[PDB]
């Protein structure tokens, strides 16, 4: 089994990652994923912190309560053409996740991310793609609910 995650850079402290190239995270698994980042799921406050530095994205994700779009320049495509930290309603379906690292610098850190620096020993073939285009390949896990694995 192979698991592949597109990480954004952190604009001061939060970031985007996207499962497989597709919605496919749910809430526990967004928590699992934050957690092997050694991260939290963002506040609504944390994600205006990197919104005001250019953090924006067109893609729904967990954030602490919510599933979001921060969004900086309306497009008719994203976010029903709204700007702000967009909060959809309809939220039991799957999606990507955001992430806030406390340890982050508050401004752009594009630093590439080696691995998944908290993951435990698994049989994943995981692999993170940073903006470069540079795949890191590791085996391990993350998951620990029973209904996201299976």
């Amino acid at each position: 089994a192979q698991i592949d995650l597109n990480i954004t850079c952190r604009f001061a402290g939060v970031f985007h990652v996207e499962k497989n190239g597709r919605y496919s995270i749910s809430r526990t698994e967004a928590a699992d994923l934050c957690k092997a980042f050694n991260s939290t799921l963002p506040t609504m406050a944390q994600m205006e912190k990197a919104l005001s530095i250019g953090f924006e994205t067109c893609r729904y994700g967990f954030i602490e309560g919510h599933v979001v779009i921060p969004r900086i320049h309306p497009n008719s495509i994203c976010a029903a053409n709204n700007t702000g930290v967009y909060i959809l309603t309809s939220n039991t379906s799957q999606y990507d996740t955001y992430c806030f690292n406390a340890s982050a610098p508050p401004e752009e850190d594009c630093t590439s991310v080696t691995d998944l620096p908290n993951a435990f020993d698994g049989p994943i073939t995981i692999t993170i793609v940073n903006r470069d285009g540079t795949r890191y390949v590791q085996k391990g896990e993350y998951r620990t609910n029973p209904e996201d694995i299976y």
